[PDB]
């Protein structure tokens, strides 16, 4: 019934309209721009073909991730570096949905999958992390059940109808 595929323009109605329905962090314009166009953001499509009334392409889930250069990161200071390898990248979820009558099926943990199994197709990536705000506990425990281990609290980091909120750091090393 679910199938995924990468976000293309024709998504960016929708992409914008979920994101700002059931995503807590607000992205500007240009960052839609960006996420359909590809490039430096790399991103995954749930969707339901067998959707009645011609929605069937319509997403229902997504994710979006971009790239970054693993010393430039703020983890940077957790890796083991091997001179011999070079730098290398990191891969790093931005956002993470799935409609309200589609959750509690596997899609979101489908969807991060999707990120997992990308970021280990790139020869020197050395993984995935991402920040979740830390009042989530549902998606504490799916990065945890996708084995993420949670880092580090970050005080301020969120900043939401005006009010601060923390996060957790997660992380997943393709060789921890
Ligand atoms: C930036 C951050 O803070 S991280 C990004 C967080 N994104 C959001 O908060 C956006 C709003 N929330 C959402 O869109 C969703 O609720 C998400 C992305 C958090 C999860 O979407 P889901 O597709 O429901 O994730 P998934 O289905 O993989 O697991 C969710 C729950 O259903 C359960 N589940 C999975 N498959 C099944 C199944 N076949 N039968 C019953 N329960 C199931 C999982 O165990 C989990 O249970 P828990 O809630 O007790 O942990």
């Amino acid at each position: 019934t679910i199938c995924f595929r990468p976000i293309n323009p024709s998504d960016l109605e929708r992409l914008e309209q979920i994101h700002r329905d059931i995503f807590p962090i607000r992205y500007e314009s240009e960052f839609f721009q960006n996420v359909v166009n590809g490039g430096d953001i790399v991103s995954w499509a749930a969707v339901d073909r067998s959707r009645p009334d011609g929605h069937s392409e319509e997403l229902i889930g997504f994710v979006t991730a971009k790239i970054v250069l693993a010393k430039e990161s703020e983890i940077s200071d957790l890796i083991r570096y091997d001179s011999s390898k070079g730098e290398g990248t990191l891969v790093y979820i931005l956002t993470l949905g799935v409609v309200e009558t589609y959750r509690k099926r596997g899609i979101a943990k489908a969807l991060i999958n999707e990120v997992v199994k990308y970021s280990s197709g790139i020869p020197v990536c050395r993984g995935v992390y991402l920040h979740v705000i830390a009042h989530n506990n549902p998606a504490i425990r799916l990065y945890k059940r996708m084995s993420f281990r949670c880092v580090r609290r970050l005080h301020g980091f969120y900043l939401i109808n005006g009010q601060h909120f923390d996060s957790y750091l997660f992380v997943y090393f393709i060789n921890g």
